[PDB]
RNA sequence: UCCCCACGCGUGUGGGGAU
């Protein structure tokens, strides 16, 4: 078989300062899911990562069985988490999101900055996707991926990180790594919600 | 274009950034 991932669905609630807080806040949010797989953490056998969805959702993808009894009272609606294990194949066509921060490391000063352009960011993905047992479908107008959303999430512990939210179609191309890929994420910024890298048919 | 790790992929690549 596959490796197990695990999908949590958490519907947070205004109504909590808690969860007001961590929403606000990606590093906070961190702090928070971390709790739910701190030995997994601690032991190196975990990559935990969320997206914030557009009540609140936050979708968290962590590779052991995370235990969310961690969670404040009225923090959120927890729905049952939800063992999978990814049957890829070869030629597959599967929708995807991912929510990112297109980077590089400028050879001249070592330093990992921003894409720049959509054109950058596009290409960007379909280079990571690529490398990672992927490849974006096309079409006769271009590759099918858009960008839904172009932002900055406001980080503390003031840093602004560039969110790129990408939606589109891709094919599986190597399976053994295409799975890594989804195991491991894409990009920087994984313990601020960006890299989970979500596939469906 | 904030910090850290690896490197004889540097008009950079890969990885990390709770307790």
């Amino acid at each position: 078989g596959t490796g197990a991932m695990w999908l949590t669905k958490l519907v947070l609630n205004p109504a909590s300062r808690a969860a007001r807080r961590d929403l606000a806040n990606p590093y906070e949010m961190h702090r928070t899911l971390s709790k739910a797989v701190s030995r997994a953490l601690e032991e190196g056998r975990e990559r935990l990562l969320w997206r914030l969805e557009p009540p609140p959702v936050v979708l968290v993808q962590t590779l052991t069985e995370p235990d969310w009894s961690v969670l404040d009272e009225g923090y959120a609606q927890v729905f049952p988490p939800k063992p999978f294990h990814p049957a890829l194949k070869p030629g597959q066509r599967l929708r995807f999101r991912l929510r990112a921060n297109p980077a590089k490391r400028l050879a001249a000063t070592g330093k990992r900055v921003a894409l720049k352009t959509p054109a950058e960011k596009v290409a960007w993905l379909e280079r990571r996707l690529e490398e990672g047992g992927f490849r974006l479908l096309e079409g006769e107008r271009g590759p099918w991926v858009q960008i839904l959303q172009d932002t900055f999430l406001e980080v503390r512990r003031l840093l602004q990180v560039q969110a790129v939210l990408f939606e589109g179609r891709l094919e599986v191309v190597d399976p053994e790594r295409a799975l890594a890929t989804l195991r491991r994420g894409v990009g920087p910024g994984k313990a601020l919600g960006l890299g989970l890298l979500s596939v469906a048919p």
